[PDB]
């Protein structure tokens, strides 16, 4: 019993780390094989980001000007690419500690653990979601460009998010390991500002199935609704729309639980309108969006 | 920018995290050197934990009854001794992966991260705290007992918890790697309820701290007050007295945001009294005491 907001262990991605430097401009690096992929701004002063030309500065960049270092050793890069907005740096060394992998872009809503890092060192590693406005509420400083986020099925990691860039609002923005930025923020020092950030909905009814199993069941009402009087209430209180995909992903928790999906949208609806009356569920007082029916199921059952 | 309820990085401690099996029972084991650390009730059955004689018990056990298992490879057992709580298995193999560690015995209010593990394996990890009443509310699963709970100063781990029991309440009892419990816990299936929850006001205070530097003020008020005023409106709402102590230590945020430790105070005793009405700090509808001073500064300035 208990439910917490817990991330993937992170130590097959801590082996990954290391510090990309390209002049005087020092982020963090992913190292798979013999290639090491960082944002391609690690070419940019602080001048360049107001309006970069990335081909144009990348001329002047040859292999010896990409400095990598794993602990306290330097890697030879024997090649460079950029691909969209990130750089591959081949260096003569596969690394030895490359997990099995793959590169997936993720879909909003979709959940994911970061291991922030800092000139290739590992500080922490946290959970977060792709937001539906495809940006993610990280914990970021100044030289955490690079840090990766992922997820774990077993021993594969799939990296999914590249961290580049912050937003005035202190929201955050990246790329898949591709280079494609989610959403349409672009790598440059320009005023790009987040759409709204609606509520993953999906994942509202999962943590109310999360809670129900741990104890949680004051909410709980004698109600049922439908699809299109649900999301008549999601509408206005800018949750997403739940489809019959959603409820279908919520069938082995309406199992579990014996509570119908529609009858838990019923207790969400009268959440959503008689609020919390300053009660909490699951040592919350809000309604939490960043745990999957995936998420809680894994985090419910023990998957290791 | 951003606050995230981050844990350490948790590599270190995988690399630690072995199964130990007796008889029908298995948990997790932390091996570190050439010692297997482990729950005392790995050599309890169900029906003994009702009212388990350990010294007893462990009489009927030899080395070879302790099944210890690192991945797939199984350890030699060549010695085994009860200390308090926990069950030290010697083994013929140093762990080749054993970091920098200390065993530490924290206080109420210091936080920590940990790895729940199953069958040796660890399945994810998590940030939280020590409760004033000696309870921590984690995340863990039939099979979890062993998971340890840890903090990480560059390259060396103090640990500091070891999970063994679930109250009825949901809440989790445990001790240090001594085997000492924390609080008045005793590892028997018997009735035992926790003491008040009281909130970490120190922590809480340090929250607000965070907030400030992540742009959240709109709770910073026009008032202050002294640590007796404070403390009055404290003990009303079961909130842990502030002590001098506590404001030394809120020191380091103080002069980063120029917002007095008494000023501080005085703006959470008006969200005491008049609530957060309807708005949230840092992404959160009530006030977060699983963040000590020493863990906002760390995020807020990326210690690796
Ligand atoms: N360092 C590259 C930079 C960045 O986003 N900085 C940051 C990113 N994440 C957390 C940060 C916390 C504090 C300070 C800067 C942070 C600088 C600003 O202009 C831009 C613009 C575009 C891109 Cl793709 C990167 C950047
Ligand atoms: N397995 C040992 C056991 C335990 O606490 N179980 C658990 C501990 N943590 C999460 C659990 C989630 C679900 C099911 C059991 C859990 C069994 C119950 O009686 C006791 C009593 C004392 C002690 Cl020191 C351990 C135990």
């Amino acid at each position: 019993s208990g439910f917490r907001k817990m991330a993937f262990p992170s130590g097959k991605v801590e082996g990954c780390m290391v510090q990309v430097t390209c002049g005087t401009t020092t982020l963090n690096g992913l190292w798979l094989d013999d290639v090491v992929y960082c944002p391609r701004h690690v070419i940019c002063t602080s001048e360049d980001m107001l309006n970069p030309n990335y081909e144009d500065l990348l001329i002047r960049k040859s292999n010896h000007n990409f400095l990598v270092q794993a602990g306290n050793v330097q890697l030879r890069v024997i090649g460079h690419s950029m691909q969209n907005c990130v750089l591959k740096l081949k260096v003569d060394t596969a690394n030895p500690k490359t997990p099995k992998y793959k590169f997936v872009r993720i879909q909003p809503g979709q959940t994911f653990s970061v291991l922030a890092c800092y000139n290739g060192s590992p500080s922490g590693v946290y959970q977060c979601a792709m937001r539906p406005n495809f940006t993610i509420k990280g914990s970021f400083l100044n030289g955490s460009c690079g840090s990766v986020g992922f997820n774990i099925d077993y021993d594969c990691v799939s990296f999914c998010y590249m961290h580049h860039m912050e937003l005035p609002t202190g929201v955050h923005a990246g790329t898949d390991l591709e280079g494609n930025f989610y959403g349409p923020f672009v790598d440059r020092q320009t005023a790009q500002a987040a759409g709204t950030d609606t509520t993953i909905t999906v994942n509202v009814l999962a943590w109310l199935y999360a809670a129900v199993i741990n104890g949680d069941r004051w909410f709980l009402n004698r109600f049922t609704t439908t699809l299109n009087d649900f999301n008549l209430v999601a509408m206005k209180y800018n949750y997403e729309p739940l489809t019959q995909d959603h409820v279908d992903i919520l069938g082995p928790l309406s199992a579990q639980t014996g509570i119908a999906v529609l009858d838990m949208c019923a207790s969400l609806k009268e959440l959503l309108q008689n609020g919390m009356n300053g009660r909490t569920i699951l040592g919350s007082a809000l309604l939490e969006d960043e745990f999957t029916p995936f998420d809680v199921v894994r985090q419910c059952s023990g998957v290791t």
